[PDB]
């Protein structure tokens, strides 16, 4: 019954064309042309990002929504866009990335952007059953979209449930994907986590309109209900006023090489 659930219901009423127009209405995307060509050519020393994730984390990072410091852990790293971004930051001392990388799940990608050498990738790992490790910055970008709001809610509560075990070890910084912040139970878990660890949820402008995903971050504190609804209002507005107008932005190019001495 929340505004976001109404949004989800109306999203499912869109035919294929409607959905297509909607998905790219007033959105911002990075141009992946060059990165895709370089990766396809096997170039590992041009500093291109392995995925759209690098730009998403940079957005949070550059405006203080999440500080990237010391020991970084990246749950559900996939190709590794967040790991490579974090590894290139001077304040970061190490990066441990974990992901399934099996049964259709993408495996970490090997490139040599700055600090690749301080990253330890580990695949064939289900982070829901991985024993928490002490760290300073906790990152988690997991949440598989579903036509079912019930399912998005279940997957979202499971992620927050798992992440709470890691935050309970004591972490200074965090950035965690929240697939369905519009679901009632998720909203309440977020409110409880906020009273326990602080932070709030922020909508990344690089996220597509087809998902209501927002990120639980340590760099800001605000009323969760209000801001989740603001995003709901924006998404509903774009569905009612489709245009498919997209704004392209330069993708992230990181420096290259190992961090040594
Ligand atoms: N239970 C689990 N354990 C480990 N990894 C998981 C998982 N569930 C989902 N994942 C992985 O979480 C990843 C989310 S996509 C992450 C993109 C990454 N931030 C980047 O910048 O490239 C997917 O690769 C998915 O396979």
């Amino acid at each position: 019954k929340t505004l976001g659930e109404v949004w989800k219901r109306e999203l499912n009423l869109l035919d294929k064309r409607q959905f297509e127009l909607y998905k790219r209405t007033d959105i911002v995307e990075v141009d992946r042309d060059t990165a895709r060509r370089h990766l396809a050519e096997g170039k590992v020393d041009t500093g291109v990002a392995v995925s759209r994730g690098t730009a998403k984390l940079r957005w949070f990072h550059e405006r203080g929504y999440v500080k990237l410091e010391g020991r970084v852990i990246d749950l559900g790293c996939g190709r590794g866009g967040w790991c490579y971004y974090a590894a290139a930051q001077k304040e970061v001392s190490g990066v441990k990335g974990f992901t399934l990388g099996r049964d259709g799940h993408e495996k970490p990608m090997n490139v040599q952007s700055l600090g690749w050498n301080i990253i330890t990738f580990k695949d064939k790992t289900d982070i829901h059953r991985l024993e928490p490790v002490k760290c300073d910055t906790l990152l988690c970008d997991i949440g598989e979209s579903s036509s079912s709001s019930v399912t998005e809610g279940e997957r979202t509560v499971r992620v927050l449930d798992t992440v709470e075990k890691w935050l309970a070890c004591g972490v200074d910084n965090f950035c965690v994907k929240v697939l369905a912040p519009y679901m009632p139970d998720v909203l309440e878990k977020l409110e409880l986590l906020q009273r326990r660890f602080g932070g709030t949820v922020i909508r990344n402008p690089l996220s597509r309109n087809s998902t209501h995903e927002m990120y639980y971050v340590s760099g800001a504190r605000s009323n969760v209900t209000f801001t989740v609804n603001q995003t709901s209002r924006l998404l509903m507005r774009r569905m009612r006023r489709p245009t498919g107008k997209v704004t392209l932005e330069a993708d992230v190019i990181l420096p290259i090489g190992t961090r040594s001495v």
